[PDB]
RNA sequence: UUGAAAAGCCAGUGGCGCGAAGCUACCGUGCGCUGGAUUAUGACUGAACGCCUCUAAGUCAGAAUCCGGGCUAGAAGCGA
């Protein structure tokens, strides 16, 4: 029933530069640079800056927007969120092997970047999958048949993670009793 | 049949054997192709709806599919 104004609004840690302008923010920390294009919201996007402490705070607001508009406004406010998470803290996916007979083998090519497995239920292929821009994949020491994806977005991260796993999909047979494959088993940060 | 021999001719291709050349047969030989976008489907992040959710905004993989490329033709189209 386009509400007047639908506004919400999140704070900055001080750790974290961020700028906004034609609905394009830019998220800066520690860990690197991260960049979102929101133009595609039809949003006002306002930074507040507080004088006598300093402290950030990013207000997103919709005016007489219906509730399918109103709801991309807390959407940006959690994308926002997760750059702020990627530039400070990072973002770290695990993925175990699971197979029955035949056990996985996995070959990390140079700089972390590739990944290759040969053995799946035994199977001559080779598959290949290439690791997203900012994202990383190691073999875990600690754990037995672990990969570790560690990277600063969170798409990107998860997204190669679902390569990684789709790469391995059983065919042909009951998946309720061919479980073989490649799934993520936790999602958490770096730092 | 030309007197004979030799050498030809006539029987609309006299008939038979072999027959080069040309034509020609899966009856012979050679060749027949790869970028993008996507369907179904499976997923990422993510609200609505403090949780959840492939979906609402945004995003990914994806086919004897479509488009392009390649191949054939080349317009009251055109260039040097
Ligand atoms: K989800």
């Amino acid at each position: 029933m386009k509400t007047i104004l639908s506004s919400e609004t999140m704070d900055i840690p001080d750790g974290v530069n961020i700028k906004v302008k034609a609905k394009q923010i830019e998220v800066e920390g520690p860990r690197g640079k991260l960049t979102r294009n929101f133009k595609h919201l039809n949003l006002d996007f306002q930074l507040i800056k507080d004088e006598e402490t300093g402290k950030k705070k990013l207000k997103i607001d919709a005016w007489f927007g219906s509730r399918k508009t109103t709801a991309a406004i807390r959407t940006a406010l959690s994308h926002v969120e997760n750059l702020i998470t990627g530039v400070t803290k990072g973002y770290r996916y695990k993925m175990r092997f699971v197979y029955a007979h035949f056990p996985i083998n996995a070959s990390i090519s140079g700089g972390n970047k590739a990944i290759e497995i040969r053995n799946f239920l035994g199977e001559k292929r080779v598959r290949k999958v290439d690791m997203l821009e900012g994202v990383t994949v190691v073999r875990s020491e600690k754990v037995k048949d672990e990969l570790v994806l560690d990277g600063n977005d969170i798409e990107l991260v998860s997204r190669s993670a679902a390569l990684i796993n789709q790469k391995c999909h059983v065919k042909n047979k009951d998946i309720r009793k061919f479980l073989d494959g490649i799934y993520v088993s936790e999602k958490g940060r770096i730092v």
